[PDB]
């Protein structure tokens, strides 16, 4: 009965969305009258490096590449529901774009949390509706300064604490390969859009896998750098001052070269001048372009989330293809993964028991795809500890998350923050002892059914670990689900048998033809190495 403002918020958001799309369309069709004989699917097809080349040499005009992609985005949006807003003024930015910039005339999609002047960054929440950004976030300024034309705000799951992608304002985003499936999240609108040719390049945030999931589920590249490689200034979030598990932002694109282009474009003196709290580490092209044989750690499971057959096959086929290229593959597994997930990561994100998070939800509709998170955090802490002590014998994995989602005293979070530092060094010591360069990893895939990710929390294990360690981690699509793999899904039993295993069992069925990826990891500040290795995987696993 107190959803007055929630119902009103949503109505405004949908008309703002509808007006954006209607504006986008009447823009595109104006253009197509004056540009009929023009090779739009050669343009949309063109890889980004190609595209910048023609924009810089002046073979294609910026308006052509803008209004061609603008049309395509609008078309793919009809199946997917992945464009929140059309960024108003981008037509004006196109004409006054910095001409010798590294992304001159490249149109760029932005996850909604990236502040853009005059536009809401709602995060699917009614409390953030009707509250336009006073100015562009630091990375958007650098984008615009480097010649790019940010043009849409792509959708996110309510609060971004979910690897599905629905909210009560703009509704549910769907996977462009199969509309019964989730596109991933929280950068789901990004993946859906880029993954269907709606944008050559875009920007996401990751805190539990939120770049890597949608990249994998929608079959594109994506990199989560080290937390403070790039400027978090101006990004809209649920919680501020949680530093233990640090959020990280990075690129999402159709290929690995695009990603390396994009970092090289942002890591410049503009970024470091505009935000001196970021360490002025220039993009080292020498390391990215190296062809030195790699010592590559690997594991085909984390013993926590049982991989799908597709994942397992993707991991082994890459492992072996890499061996044939001459890289040295070494079995490697970080110590105490259950501890990192159940105690450290979970404790880090909900150190305060959720009370900060939850005030975003007061008087709002709770999206079904958040599952039982809001209800669980809303429970009082004595009931969490009691209920944990009952479940532990029967369901340790679930009892352990519950035990570490209670509020704690400043003394206890100092102790947790120390264990994270020590754990990070603990895994670095494993790494250095086996002299590895990079680390090959499975990656959750194929894409889950809709409203499944919310009730399959174990499956964050593959990605979350490296938010916890704060290692640069990216994904590359390597293969597509065979019927042989989809059939092998009915022998899937999981390592625990609790409901997260059961939900994801069914969630991952009926996924023939969907893409499946692997994860690449490096030590901190070695983003350029992570991309060298991702690029290697990309070359060796193309069909
Ligand atoms: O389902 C859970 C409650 N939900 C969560 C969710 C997440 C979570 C954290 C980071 C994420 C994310 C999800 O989504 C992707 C991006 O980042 N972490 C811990 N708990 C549960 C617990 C006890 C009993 C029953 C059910």
């Amino acid at each position: 009965t107190g959803r007055q403002k929630a119902r009103g918020a949503a109505t405004r958001a949908r008309q703002k969305q509808r007006a954006s799309l209607e504006t986008m369309d009447k823009a595109v069709q104006r253009f197509r009258l004056q540009n009929p004989d023009l090779d739009s699917e050669a343009l949309l097809t063109l890889p980004l490096l190609q595209l910048v080349q023609k924009l810089q040499s002046g073979e294609l005009s910026p308006e052509a590449v803008f209004f061609t992609y603008l049309g395509k985005a609008w078309e793919v949006n009809k199946g997917t529901n992945c464009v929140t807003s059309y960024l108003t003024d981008c037509e004006t930015q196109l004409s006054q774009a910095p001409r010798q910039g590294l992304l001159y005339g490249v149109p760029v999609s932005l996850k909604e949390c990236f502040s853009y002047k005059g536009h809401d960054s709602t995060l699917g929440l009614s409390l953030n509706e009707g509250m336009p950004s006073e100015s562009d976030c630091v990375v958007v300024q650098v984008l615009k300064l480097q010649g790019a034309v940010p043009f849409v705000h792509t959708n996110v799951p309510q609060s971004m604490f979910s690897y599905d992608c629905s909210n009560p304002l703009f509704g549910q985003t769907m996977n462009p390969w199969k509309s019964s499936k989730s596109p991933g999240g929280s950068s789901g609108g990004e993946g859906a859009l880029i993954g269907s040719g709606g944008s050559p390049l875009g920007l996401g945030t990751d805190i539990g896998g939120s770049i890597r999931f949608p990249s994998a589920f929608c079959g594109i590249c994506g990199l989560k750098p080290t937390g403070n490689r790039l400027s978090k200034s101006g990004l809209k979030g649920c919680v501020y001052g949680q530093t233990a598990v640090q959020l990280s932002l990075g690129p999402m694109a159709r290929d690995v070269e695009s990603l390396a282009l994009c970092l090289k474009a942002l890591l410049c003196e503009h970024l470091f001048t505009l935000d001196p709290t970021v360490p002025p580490l220039p993009f080292r092209e020498e390391v990215y372009r190296s062809s030195r044989p790699l010592r590559v750690g690997y594991y085909e499971t984390d013993n926590y989330t049982m991989p799908s057959p597709a994942m397992r096959r993707a991991l082994i086929e890459t492992k072996q293809r890499l061996e044939a290229a001459g890289h040295t593959l070494i079995p490697f597994l970080p110590n105490n993964i259950p501890y990192a997930l159940e105690v450290l990561s979970t404790g880090g994100l909900f150190s305060d028991g959720g009370r900060s998070f939850l005030q975003n939800f007061k008087g709002d509709f709770v999206d079904p795809c958040l599952g039982d998170l809001i209800l669980i955090l809303r429970l009082p802490s004595w009931f969490k500890r009691l209920l944990s002590l009952l479940l532990k014998p029967l369901f340790p994995r679930l009892a352990a998350f519950l035990n570490n989602m209670r509020p704690r005293s400043a003394e206890k979070l100092w102790k947790l923050q120390h264990e994270i530092e020590m754990y990070r060094q603990s895994v670095i010591a494993q790494w250095k002892a086996m002299n590895l360069d990079v680390l090959l990893t499975p990656m959750l895939g194929p894409a889950l059914d809709l409203n499944t990710p919310g009730r399959a929390t174990g499956a964050v294990s593959y990605t979350m670990l490296y938010n916890c360690l704060d290692f640069p981690a990216g994904v590359v699509p390597v293969t597509t689900v065979t019927a042989e793999d989809d059939a092998q899904m009915e022998l899937y039993k999981g390592y625990f048998g609790d409901i997260w295993d059961i939900i994801l069992k069914k969630a991952m069925k009926n996924s023939v033809g969907l893409p499946v990826a692997v994860q690449c990891v490096a030590l901190p500040w070695q983003e350029e190495l992570c991309l060298r290795f991702m690029r290697e995987v990309e070359q060796l696993m193309t069909p």
